[PDB]
């Protein structure tokens, strides 16, 4: 009933990292209020409007800094674009669209130094209101011009982040200079402290030390997390989708964002009192074909993406796929029927956010099929990060999706 529905909605969202939740805690409170008050149409109306906002949300990122700071490489790295390809970044602001997400654009802004504007006049010239946040980039030490731009951005109620690039080169130079006494943490601390302490003379700012050529190292993961934390809840979905599938943390940000979105879609469609039947499963899988291929694209599991990984393993994409779970997820194994496996899965998924006493809330079969595919795709993408080492020891290289096996 309504109280079971509200509690299982609450239980579902409690399982996610704060920076990953695609609805706000007020959104949750209002949906729970309406459900508990039997205002079901109002609750569905909130969910519909939340989903429309999530699906239409644009993401506009301004990247500013002087020349030689790695700005073009950073803009390309953000988008997953090779330095060679069409749309790669090599006066006036220049847009760089995301290659795979229409609503996402990274803007190359000329450094305020190379102009003669005040901070406030710089912001108005570059059209400050179009952006969700600003990245201020340097490969050295940030000039007072940048502390003043940040102060101007902040006084306008927007977010900025100082990003110090080329940290890998400075570490490499120090290790070669002082191989007996090299202390990576001391170098990083000395660089961060200098930037932080000098920027503060005009502001303590978040400073992130990064290598533009490896988004998995140094402070780049902490930067992605902070950017997620600071965005409005509804924009975290498009931001998560824009990330590279290059770390476990980023794959899981995508996995968690998509799982929340399909749960909200399930809510909008309506709770069910009984487990959905399986007589039509092949037909539901067929209706979901386009969606499953979209999910494969999000996680880098489409056939074209698998080409790169299969060659580096010196094997065919086909032999590679043998050891991934998503290709035969829905195919019978061990002479167990798919609908009997799905029935056990649904009882597991529903007792997690439901417990053993309250009435159990079920959703349409398509919800469980999408949820299962997302966990499988994400687990396959994670295994891809470490496929060489996994291949040597362990028939699938990936972990099974939660609750599917028994
Ligand atoms: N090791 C390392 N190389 C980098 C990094 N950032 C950029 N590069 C390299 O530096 C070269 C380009 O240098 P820059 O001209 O200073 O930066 P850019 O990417 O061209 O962008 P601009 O700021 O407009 O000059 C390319 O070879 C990049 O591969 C970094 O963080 N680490």
């Amino acid at each position: 009933g309504p109280m079971a529905w509200a509690s299982s909605f609450d239980a579902f969202f409690k399982n996610f990292k704060r920076e990953s939740k695609i609805i706000s805690e007020y959104d949750i409170t209002l949906i729970m209020t309406y459900i508990e008050e039997n205002k079901l149409q109002k609750a569905v109306s909130v969910i519909e409007k939340v989903l429309r906002d999530i699906e239409s949300a644009p993401l506009h990122i301004a990247v500013t800094g002087e020349t030689g700071a790695g700005k073009s490489t950073f803009i390309n790295t953000l988008r997953g674009v090779g330095h060679e390809e069409k749309g790669a970044a090599p006066m006036k602001r220049t847009p760089y669209p995301h290659p795979k997400l229409p609503n996402v654009t990274i803007w190359d802004l000329p450094g305020i130094g190379t102009t003669n504007f005040t901070p406030q006049n710089y912001l108005t010239e570059m059209k400050f209101g179009e952006y969700d946040f600003f990245i201020i980039i340097s490969a050295t030490r940030f000039k007072e011009n940048d502390a003043q731009l940040a102060k101007a951005i902040a006084q306008m109620g927007m977010n900025f982040y100082f990003v110090r690039t080329k940290i890998d080169s400075d570490l490499d130079n120090e290790q070669k200079f002082k191989p007996k006494s090299f202390n990576k943490e001391e170098v990083l601390k000395n660089i961060k402290d200098y930037c932080s302490n000098h920027l503060q003379e005009s502001l303590e700012p978040p400073v992130f030390l990064v290598s533009n050529v490896d988004i998995s190292k140094y402070d780049f993961p902490k930067l992605e997390t902070k950017l997620l934390q600071d965005l409005p809840a509804h924009k975290r979905h498009v931001f998560s989708l824009s990330l590279q599938s290059l770390t476990e943390a980023t794959i899981n940000y995508k996995r968690d964002s998509l799982k929340q979105k399909v749960f909200l879609e399930a809510m909008k469609a309506g709770a069910l009192a009984t487990i959905p039947l399986g007589g039509m499963i092949s037909d539901i899988l067929e209706n979901l074909d386009e969606t499953f291929n979209l999910y494969r694209s999000y996680f880098g599991l489409d056939d074209a993406s698998l080409e790169n990984i299969a060659q580096d393993l010196n094997m065919s994409v086909d032999d590679f796929k043998v050891h991934l779970r998503f290709p035969h997820l829905f195919a019978e194994h061990n002479d167990e029927s798919l609908e009997d496996k799905l029935f056990k899965y649904i009882k597991h998924i529903s007792s997690v956010t439901g417990g053993p006493v309250a009435a159990v809330t079920y959703y349409r079969m398509a919800y469980y099929l999408q949820n299962l595919f997302l966990d499988t795709a994400a687990n396959d993408a994670i295994a891809l990060l470490n496929s060489k080492a996994l291949f040597e020891k362990k028939p699938y290289i990936s972990e099974p999706p939660e609750y599917w096996e028994a």
